[PDB]
């Protein structure tokens, strides 16, 4: 019945009591401190190669809205930077908030967006999204930030159909949708090992955050705010603020594929 949200009473301060490792050594998301963040060589060159992605459907959990793809091939991938592998989308999701001065999960100096899209991959060499999360680099998320101003054509797609999945339960389907309109110019980021910013929290991520945002109009993260947490006959409890704080960055190191 008390089930998490974000809450006063079952927020993000709350899901330690249900997930311990909520307050464990690989939270996410963090502040991005970037005089602190570091230049790593190392890191090779980043690769989005999604021109073969298939998105099936369009879900409102209860805690945002997915944009599933089909996995069962070898489509869109996410490989290089940081990442040893091949890692597989699986579906993307956004966090947002109620006004246009908040909304991210990672910030940056401290800075909040209004929001932030995720991107989220699993590793190939574990079989199966199931399989990954019980690795330590079991999958990799593409975070990138939303800012409030000129409109982002290939976000409205996916701005029109919410109406058809306002509340909690309900999917529509969603295909030829291409990720691809999502991107901003450069690929230059930030990247860190985390967590997933939700219960049940599972330190198996590679965060890759770029550093470049994309622009949406006021319109279109309006409509976001249109969505409900509540499910189809309960009262209206706007979905706005799915967003988990910055926590402590612990032992980690965040590194930056630029000079
Ligand atoms: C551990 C797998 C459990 C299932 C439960 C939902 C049926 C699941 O799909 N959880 C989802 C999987 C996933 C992937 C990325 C992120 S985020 N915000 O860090 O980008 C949060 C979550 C929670
Ligand atoms: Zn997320």
């Amino acid at each position: 019945s008390h089930h998490w949200g974000y809450g006063k009473h079952n927020g993000p301060e709350h899901w330690h009591k249900d997930f311990p490792i909520a307050k464990g050594e690989r939270q996410s998301p963090v502040d991005i401190d970037t005089h602190t963040a570091k230049y790593d060589p190392s890191l090779k060159p980043l690769s989005v190669s999604y021109d073969q992605a298939t998105s099936l459907r369009i879900l409102n959990n209860g805690h945002a809205f997915n944009v599933e793809f089909d996995d069962s091939q070898d489509k869109a991938v996410l490989k290089g930077g940081p990442l040893d592998g091949t890692y597989r989308l699986i579906q993307f999701h956004f966090h947002w908030g109620s006004l246009d001065g908040q909304g991210s999960e990672h910030t940056v100096d401290k800075k909040k967006y209004a929001a932030e899209l995720h991107l989220v991959h699993w590793n190939t060499k574990y079989g199966d999204f199931g399989k990954a999360v019980q690795q330590p680099d079991g999958l990799a998320v593409l975070g990138i930030f939303l800012k409030v101003g000129s409109a982002k054509p290939g976000l409205q797609k996916v701005v029109d159909v919410l109406d058809s999945i306002k509340t909690k339960g309900k999917s529509a389907d969603f295909t030829n949708f291409d990720p691809r309109g999502l991107l901003p110019e450069s690929l230059d980021y930030w990247t860190y090992p985390g967590s997933l910013t939700t219960p049940p929290l599972l330190e198996c991520v590679t965060w890759i955050v770029l550093k470049e945002p994309i622009s949406v109009s006021s319109e279109q993260v309006l409509k976001f705010r249109k969505l409900n947490f509540n499910g189809e006959g309960e009262p209206e409890e706007l979905m706005v603020d799915n967003w988990r704080p910055a926590q402590p960055l612990k032992n980690r190191q965040i590194k930056a594929s630029f000079k």
